[PDB]
């Protein structure tokens, strides 16, 4: 990838796919493609602004398609070169792999244009983490197992073909109706297996498995992120970016300050996520077997 031809070379829309329909033309009620704006700017109404970071911006929008609503993604500024547009298309393509599954952020459609790259997933609710921020408490365990449920569903879903998400935190949790939420932004999931060979895209280091700071990566990494995302959210506690606290959580301390309110069984599952040896922490599958976490 840093060699190529026509390094510097950067007009319409083409989609970005799984070699499916694409590479293609895209097309809309409301775009001209002789008119300057961009297909985004034409094919959609743009209603708010859901997130923001270094990465660029997430909009509500409404489809001139179809009429309905969706988020888009949008980077913040034009590809830096061969490496970073590969970097932004992975995440595409992380889709692809991971496929369709109830408990995961659909995406709708993606595109690059002017070396942007945009991706329509459907909309979902807040964040877990907005939520939480919403409640101003801990949330009740009856919503928390539901939560954990889910988000065990993805992380399964995405264990079994070999895929660590790696930054499964509250902000990367999205609600859905009546109870449920899903799982999304796949920006650094990686294949295990593919290289590049130290596939080092660093998640939050609040929720961070302690086996990946020598380098350990597998889909145990995930399973104690999400048993900080429950400790987290169900004792409404803070956790440490480094230090002491950081130590501890990844030695099995559970604060008693924040945890004595917690139930046995919750607890328990809890202890099983958040095992510091990756080898003998649980898997998803073997969690969603236990008769706590039936459907
Ligand atoms: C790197 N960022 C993302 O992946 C990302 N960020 N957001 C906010 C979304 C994404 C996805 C996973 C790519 C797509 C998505 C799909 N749906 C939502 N929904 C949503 C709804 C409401 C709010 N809020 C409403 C109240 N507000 C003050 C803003 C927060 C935030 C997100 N958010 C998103």
């Amino acid at each position: 990838l840093g060699t190529e031809n026509l390094y510097f070379q950067s007009l319409q829309p083409r989609r970005v796919s799984f070699r499916g329909e694409a590479s293609e033309t895209l097309q809309s009620p409301g775009y001209d493609p002789s008119r300057p704006e961009s297909f985004f700017q034409q094919s959609f109404q743009r209603l708010s602004r859901l997130g923001h970071g270094s990465y660029g911006e997430v909009f509500k929008v409404r489809s001139k398609e179809d009429g309905r609503l969706y988020a888009v993604k949008r980077s913040m500024s034009p590809f830096r070169g061969p490496k970073d547009r590969a970097r932004k298309l992975a995440e595409v393509g992380s889709h692809e792999k991971v496929g369709q599954h109830p408990c995961c952020v659909r995406l709708e459609q993606a595109w690059e244009e002017g070396g942007i790259l945009y991706l329509q997933t459907e909309l979902c609710g807040p964040s877990l983490q907005q939520h939480c921020e919403a409640w101003g408490a801990s949330l009740p365990e009856a919503q928390v197992w539901g939560y954990l449920r889910d988000t065990l569903l993805a992380l399964a879903h995405l264990h079994s073909q070999g895929l660590v998400h790696l930054d499964v935190k509250p902000a990367n949790i999205f609600l859905g109706p009546r109870g449920r939420c899903k799982l999304g932004d796949f920006g650094l999931l990686v294949e295990l297996g593919t290289a590049g060979a130290g596939e080092v895209q660093e998640g939050d280091p609040r929720y961070m498995a302690p086996e990946l700071l020598q380098g350990s990566y597998g889909t145990a990494a995930d399973v104690f992120s999400l048993g900080l995302t429950i400790l987290e959210v169900a004792c409404n506690m803070e956790l440490p970016h480094g230090g002491e606290g950081w130590q501890q959580l990844r030695q099995g301390y559970l604060p008693p300050e924040f945890t004595a309110g917690l139930s046995s069984e919750l607890r328990s599952v809890l202890v099983m996520m958040l095992e510091p040896d990756p080898k003998l922490r649980a898997t998803a599958e073997a969690l969603l077997a236990l008769p706590v976490l039936r459907q």
